[PDB]
């Protein structure tokens, strides 16, 4: 068909099979999730968006799935990220120094996937799904991430870290999930500090990007929530990862 209902990519091929298989793998690997019934998880995930208008999804739609995906995360070891998920993930993969959202069952189930249904049919839409900008923000994927990211941020305590992409024109972006949801849902009663790691993309010698106006904005916002702010440059992410794998080892 030469045209489609929405402007975004349609549901990821074999979405039901993919989510199911991810749930099985996760609960097989992660002991604490060992009892989880992956069929019930799939059904609850389905229940959030099937037969529903994909511009009319709410956080409530995802509550059955949230309940089933309830999981304790070590509160002082949370790593948030904005844009640069590959480094964040490569980092936590070394020795589980920290946990990102994609290390939780629910984040793992949905990572890199697109999905939506149709009002008044039970069909998954494999042709297109709403674009957040062009179509609607209350779509199944955007609403899912907002809901799960809020919960993840509320679970954090002590020092919370965030990797930010220093090669972007807005290192801290208030419109991102990190900036619009996570920063506002850290609980000042529990969270002592937010420490930003600003990942350089520019090769070799570069600025102190902790002085970037958007970082100063982030500092102001966090400080005004009664949370301390710290910032560090990571000048060579490749060296950084090497030092994580082999610390004190070289020129670290
Ligand atoms: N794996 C993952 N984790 C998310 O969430 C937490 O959110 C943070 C990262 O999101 P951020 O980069 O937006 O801050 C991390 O701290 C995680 O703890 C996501 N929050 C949103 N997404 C999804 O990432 C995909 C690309 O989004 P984009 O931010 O690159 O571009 P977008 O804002 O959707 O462009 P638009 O068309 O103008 O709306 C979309 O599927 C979007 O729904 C997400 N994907």
């Amino acid at each position: 068909r030469w045209r489609q209902t929405w402007s975004g990519p349609g549901t990821t091929k074999r979405f039901p099979e993919t989510v199911l298989a991810r749930c099985v793998k996760y609960t097989e690997i992660h002991p604490e999730m060992r009892h989880v019934d992956c069929q019930s998880v799939w059904d609850a995930f389905k229940g959030a968006f099937i037969s529903k208008h994909p511009c009319d999804i709410t956080e409530e739609d995802y509550q059955p799935l949230m309940k089933l995906g309830t999981q304790t995360v070590p509160c002082n070891k949370i790593l948030l990220w904005s844009r640069i998920k590959d480094l964040a993930h490569q980092f936590t993969q070394v020795q589980r120094d920290m946990f990102t959202l994609e290390d939780t069952l629910l984040g793992y189930l949905a990572d890199d996937l697109t999905w939506c249904g149709e009002f008044d049919t039970s069909k998954i839409n494999y042709q297109s799904c709403p674009d957040w900008r062009k179509d609607c923000s209350n779509n199944p994927v955007s609403v899912f991430w907002k809901t799960v990211s809020r919960r993840f941020a509320e679970a954090a305590c002590d020092v919370v870290h965030v990797m930010l992409d220093g090669s972007r024109s807005k290192i801290f972006d208030k419109d991102s999930t990190f900036g619009s949801v996570e920063v506002h849902n850290l609980q000042p009663e529990k969270v002592q500090t937010l420490e930003a790691w600003v990942i350089h993309g520019g090769r070799e010698d570069s600025r102190d990007l902790c002085q970037d106006p958007t970082i100063k904005e982030l500092e102001s916002i966090i400080s005004k929530r009664n949370i301390q702010f710290s910032c560090k440059n990571i000048y060579r992410p490749d060296k950084f990862l090497q030092c994580v794998k082999n610390p004190e080892d070289s020129s670290c």
